[PDB]
């Protein structure tokens, strides 16, 4: 039969989906979530042999286990134990396109385990196993005997093994394709990995059994009263003596309980159902549900006989909320939500797509710790626990459907093949029935990039026909369609319009407010954060504040996707697209990341956390102003801390107690400003503190921060006399200046500085020169290639243009003796095929006091493109432990994503000052410097800096980060300007023109003395 | 044109039209149909299927229609004739100015059906009058009412043609049988013709 | 695999349903809506055997024609040729109530023909079988092979038997169901044939 290419069977005798089950035998342990007798789990050690297509295993497997096999643990995706490559495409299938065919080499895993059971399960009841995740598809045999078959390896399949088992030892056969008609729905941006990759486990249920309950909650105007309504069905025979009791709890005071017998009310000329029954329990004040505080009941369902004795029970957590979109704005519990959320993919670097509970945990505290309140299942249905943890921590979810079909083309040839309707329609139908009762859904998803077809309009209505509790979203197709309840796009900018065609991806400002629009606008997907990138990133948060109906989004994404190979002596490196022989392959684009696949931050972690932080602010006169953007909760665990310094010294400071009610404000007012004694820009920075733990953050967490630029006292005061006169020293090729025991060379034929000596010690490896070029970042880059360059790209323009080659020609090179002083005048220009790209004048004056001033000015030609930055670079040589600087930090930021930092007296051990992208690029820069130290060298000026022992060239050279190696001596680069670093996408020029080096003519200048 | 989807026997109606597991089976009695009959201009209105109860399935499959399908209207009556799935109110028998209010289907006075609150559709009864051996009193009622009223714009009589089959006597002669008369147990008996004509076509 | 005991399959590679077709080869033949040498009736006397169930039905009818058939008009319902009766239920369905299941005593109607094809037809092209109407699902087999089932008794089902039939002579098995999970979507009130 081949079921494996047929979309019209997507399961063999495999039973109905329901929400989690337990079948608690005891009504105490359901109401406290213990751990039940009657589900055990089956993971451990298995055996395992590979196979390369199905037609290759041999027929005794079935009956015994095969002594080529070896033992492995499962959960697990095989290639995570070395038996085949995983694949690493974006959009490209990684199977030819010839639905509903796969290839005849299908990589198949064997799976099998020798367990036992006790008569117990066996002498009454129904023993079913439960396969949380089996990717693609398999065939399931129980002691040799052909079982069941299931497809979609996000949803759970289940079958009843109660005939097929006997008290003792059995074994279980299960043979996984890699690939099936279901991975034409499967075309996620992701690695392409199989196996049994979620909880294998075994649920006794009674013959006369809870078979689904669903829990609504709804209220009255204020939210004062709520009614809980419970439909229960269930299997078996019907018996007048059945009862179900729904009781709900607040911790351990039963707040309401409601028993009745089955037998639904009159829906049609035909009856009611009899084996339904619901509850309906009416409950006072009730505790709201939200990210804020989420408050949770615990809803019991007992299932027993009229004298009492108890069948079994299940139970869920529940919070009331209520979900809507009204005038067109989506509300919680009636207040409009401000969505701060991130696309989060289930990814281990070690082991593939398997989810433990741990990395869970560790996903969630980072995320609320970085003001993250909503996360978007991309792209298909989480493993079950992580629902339960987001009803518990509070957090707010998009449940997508495990259906993309990216690759194909046009986009929508399978969605709007009705065909195809019945395979999608299980995808889409098996996800809610799985989890609609957890609150902490709140917005159903019908998929990913499957372009827009008629299966989706169905599906829709189907949706807000078994569940209007929640709104439909779905963004193929123009991310506005008929198939979605709210404007949901991907990578649409703020301001700037992007009018494909058909497609077209409007400015969210604009779009809003098309002829006849009129829902809230919440982005599925923006600020790909792939490599340097969220440059821009408070462009979106503005627009956001600003704009009632946009309402947020979700960040592109929470975690690179790099996998952990080891290297010749056993160490472990991060691997991207292709470093498993995977081809085709698209390179780094696994790696879009908020934090690296070990959860240690990238850079852009903070700037989203500032961005999104819940505490608005504004200072006038003596007066700052606090906003809360909270809807539910006061400040109750919120301290304001201010700090006023003078140029990085403090000079006062102090805390006030927060109480601030959600959307109110609170003044407060700082006490007198004693002035200060020296020359220097007074800086005021506030944090908020939390005093208390909580179950997200320790004490001492800071959630919010902001800065203001108070007085400032320019220095008028005159330096003083020198007790010495620099000296000028003339030859054919050098010009060189001695002052104490210091000597600086100026090479004639070059025009640059080539020497600085400390007594007798060389400073330098290699020459101070103008820099106009960086180490190109992923968004420089784009999707551009060796092998299919992509001439809009700026890394190929720049390239085109002859930035990267061009070369520094001496115009002039003189040497002048002052009063006090020498000065040294210079002026080069830069050319590539004969036509001057860059020319920089400059001047040096060395004076009696041992400082050497650097004018720098710079012109650009008009029609070269922008510059990526105009600055000065060399190599020291020394190394030294620190650098101290006073200027924006401590983490890197450029001048599109700068605004998380602060301005103050940072100092970090040289390798914080590089930051180890997995692809490595330019990167570290601290912009808005006026003071940087490093060993006994200062440079003063208003610059952005980068300081570490890898140069540009190398960075720019070199594919892998494990690969760098530090050079010697440190390399310094300074810049008087540099570009944004964009990043609204990855794969074209995203640098608001703002951002773009194109004034034409740049004048810098820094000072670079001893300490 | 009326998709091949009727569950009548079920308890409820809709058991199988509301369960996600019958969606598929039932996508394809609906597909199928449209992909084959779309481009014939007689057909001027698509059907679900008959006394299905109203579920979910329905829905979906409506929606499915008004998307590849603009070019003509959705009705289905079944779940009381007036549910989210269709865009006519069709009832069966429902009177003229009688009101026959059972519990969550009702079938009212056609004229007060078209006025209830919220209500703006127009109304064609998908069955009326049942034309079962010596019948029709009443027809002309029918027709006062849908002249008179706007929205009332008619109706498909119930049925055309009686379905009883040729048995042959002792003698060869042949006869017009009815449920029960092949042996066939349960039956229901003459229920199977209500035709304004007979079998043979001869007019009642 | 007890195909006719499960909503999950409805059918077995069966081709698009579309408008409709005669592959006209002659604009003018289309125009006027002329019969098509392209769209041959089989229409007429075929073989047929009844049975009580599917299990009962001998493997080798699958290749050779069975002895005791009978020859009969085609298309019919087999009840009106009296190998069964028909029944007139309303509402209630004519088998008990147990989705997705079936009675095990279900009536088989087990049709074939032996027809010709000529060699044209499979030089170059595809030849498809269109079983405008078959109550309530069934097999089909061509020269002994098994090409494909279907359900829904008021829809044509359509199958590619281009890599199946051969030059000259060719035989078509049928193995039709009277009753099957399609039943439970097929409860009009009219007579059960
Ligand atoms: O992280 C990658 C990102 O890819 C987007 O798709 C881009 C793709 O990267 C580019 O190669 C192709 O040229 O354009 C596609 C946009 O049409 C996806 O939209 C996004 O979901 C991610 O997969
Ligand atoms: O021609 C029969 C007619 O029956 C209607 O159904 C009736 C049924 O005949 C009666 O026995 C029962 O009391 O009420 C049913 C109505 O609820 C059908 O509605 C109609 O379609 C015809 O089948
Ligand atoms: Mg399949
Ligand atoms: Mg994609
Ligand atoms: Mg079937
Ligand atoms: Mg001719
Ligand atoms: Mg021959
Ligand atoms: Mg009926
Ligand atoms: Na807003
Ligand atoms: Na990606
Ligand atoms: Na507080
Ligand atoms: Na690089
Ligand atoms: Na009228
Ligand atoms: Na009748």
């Amino acid at each position: 039969r081949r079921d494996w290419e047929n979309p019209g069977v997507t399961q063999l005798n495999r039973l109905a989906a329901h929400p989690p089950f337990a079948s608690w035998r005891n009504s105490e342990e359901a109401r406290t979530d213990r751990p039940s007798q009657q589900l055990r789990s089956l993971n451990g050690e298995w055996r395992f042999a590979w196979f390369p297509a199905p037609e290759a295993v041999p027929e005794s497997w079935l009956e015994c286990d095969l002594p080529e096999a070896d033992t492995v643990v499962v959960p697990s995706n095989w290639q995570m134990h070395g038996y085949d490559a995983p694949i690493y495409t974006n959009v490209t299938y990684p199977i030819t396109v010839n639905p509903p065919f796969v290839p005849t080499e299908n990589p198949t895993g064997c799976y099998s385990l020798t367990f036992n059971v006790d008569e117990s399960w066996l002498q009454e009841g129904q023993t079913r196993i439960i396969f949380d995740g089996v990717n693609s598809a398999f065939h399931l045999w129980c002691n040799g005997r052909w079982v069941g078959y299931g497809q979609d390896s996000r949803l759970p399949s289940e079958f009843d093994l109660s005939a097929f088992l006997r008290a003792g030892e059995n074994r279980l056969a299960v043979m996984v394709l890699r690939w099936s008609d279901g991975s034409y729905l499967e075309d996620q941006d992701m690695w392409r990995m199989s196996g049994i990759f979620r909880d294998v486990s075994l649920l006794h249920k009674p013959t006369t059994q809870i078979s689904d309950f669903h829990v609504a909650t709804r209220f009255n105007d204020d939210f004062s009263r709520a009614v809980l309504e419970a439909e229960v069905q269930m299997c078996g025979e019907l018996r007048d003596y059945l009862r179900v009791t729904v009781s709900l709890w607040q911790g351990e005071t039963q707040v309401a309980s409601g028993t009745a017998p089955f037998g639904g009310e009159i829906i049609d000329e035909r009856g009611g159902y009899a084996d339904r029954v619901t509850l309906r329990l009416n409950v006072e004040n009730p505790k709201l549900w939200s990210a804020e505080i989420p408050n949770l009941y615990r809803a019991v369902v007992e299932l027993h006989t009229a004298d009492g004795t108890l069948i079994e029970a299940e139970a869920c957590d529940v919070g009331f909320r209520e979900v809507r979109i009204e005038n067109g704005l989506l509300l919680l519990n009636g207040k409009p939500l401000l969505i701060r959320g991130v696309n989060r993919h289930e990814h281990h670097p070690l082991h593939g797509q398997v989810m433990d509970e741990q990395t869970m945990v560790q996903d969630i505290l980072l995320m609320k710790q970085n003001n993250f309140n909503a996360v978007r299942c991309s792209h298909y249905p989480n493993h079950p626990l992580w629902y339960t943890l987001c009803d518990r921590y509070g957090l707010y979810v998009v449940d997508e459907a495990n259906i993309e079909t990216h690759g194909m083309v046009p986009m929508n040839r399978l969605t709007d093949d009705p065909r195809w309707l019945p395979a999608m329609s299980e995808r889409v139908t098996r996800m809610v029935q799985r989890d609609r009762n957890h609150p902490s859904v709140i917005i159903w998803s019908l998929g990913n990039e499957s372009g827009h077809g008629a299966n989706h309009d169905a599906l829709y209505r189907w949706i807000k026909s078994v569940d209007p509790s929640r709104p439909v979203q779905y963004e193929g197709g123009g991310a506005d369609t008929t198939a979605t309840d709210i404007i949901c796009p991907m990578y649409a900018r703020v301001d700037e319009d992007q009018p494909f065609p058909a497609v077209p991806k409007w400015s969210i400002k604009k779009w809003l407010s098309l002829p006849g629009e009129t829902r809230p606008l919440i982005l599925c997907q923006y600020a790909h954060a792939m490599g340097n990138s969220l440059g821009g990133f408070a462009k979106y948060w503005q627009a956001f504040r600003q704009y009632p109906r946009l309402q947020g989004g979700f960040v592109w994404d929470w975690v690179d996707q790099s996998l952990i190979k080891y290297d010749e002596n056993g160490n472990p490196w991060s691997a991207y697209g292709g470093d498993f022989g995977d081809t085709p392959n698209d390179r780094q684009f696994c790696m879009n990341g908020l934090v690296f696949a070990d959860r240690t931050p990238h850079p852009a972690l903070t700037e989203a956390k500032h961005q999104q932080q819940f505490f608005q602010f504004r200072l006038s006169g003596q007066t700052i102003e606090v906003t809360s953007e909270y809807l539910f909760r006061h400040s109750d665990n919120e301290l304001l801390h201010w700090m006023v310094a003078l140029d990085g010294k403090p000079l006062a400071s102090g805390e006030v107690p927060l109480d601030v009610a959600p959307q109110g404000k609170q003044l407060i007012e700082l006490p007198e400003l004693p002035q200060p004694e020296s020359a220097g820009q007074l800086w005021l920075t506030v944090r908020v503190v939390q005093p208390n733990a909580t179950a997200w953050s320790e004490a001492g967490h800071i959630s919010a921060w902001q800065q203001w630029r108070l007085a400032e006292n320019l220095s008028v005061t005159l330096p003083a006399a020198s007790h010495a006169i620099p000296h000028l020293t003339t030859s054919e090729m050098d010009f060189c200046i001695e002052l104490g025991n210091k000597r600086w060379q100026f090479n004639r034929q070059s025009g640059f500085l080539s020497q600085m000596w400390i007594g007798d010690k060389k400073q330098l490896l290699t020459p101070l020169r103008d820099q106009f070029t960086r180490a190109p970042l992923d968004n420089d880059i784009g999707v551009s290639e060796a092998t299919r360059i992509d001439p809009n790209a700026w890394v190929e323009r720049w390239k085109a243009a002859g930035h990267y080659q061009a070369e520094a020609a001496l115009l002039q090179c003189t040497a002048d003796t002052l009063a006090d002083a020498v000065l040294i005048t210079t002026a080069h220009a830069w050319q590539h095929q004969g036509k001057t790209l860059f020319i920089s004048r400059k001047t040096y004056r060395i004076d009696g006091s041992g400082q050497m001033a650097i004018t720098v000015d710079v012109e650009v030609a008009s029609d070269t493109p922008h510059p990526a930055r105009i600055g000065l670079n060399c190599q020291l040589a020394q190394v030294a432990e620190r650098v101290n600087w006073l200027g924006l930090g401590p983490q890197e930021n450029y001048p599109d994503r700068l605004t998380a930092a602060c301005f103050d007296r940072w100092d970090l051990p040289l390798s914080d000052m590089y930051t180890p992208y997995v692809f490595p690029s330019e990167n570290g820069l601290r912009c808005g410097t006026r003071e940087l130290n490093y060993g006994p060298h200062q440079w003063r000026g208003d610059f952005q800096f980068n300081i570490s022992r890898y140069s540009q060239q190398q960075l720019m050279e070199t594919s892998h980060r494990h690969l760098l190696h530090a050079e010697e001596g440190t390399w310094l680069n300074i810049d008087g300007f540099h570009m944004g670093i964009g990043g609204d996408d990855s794969w074209s020029p995203s640098v608001s023109a703002e951002f773009q080096l194109s004034a034409g003519r740049y004048h810098y200048q820094l000072v670079w003395c001893q300490k």
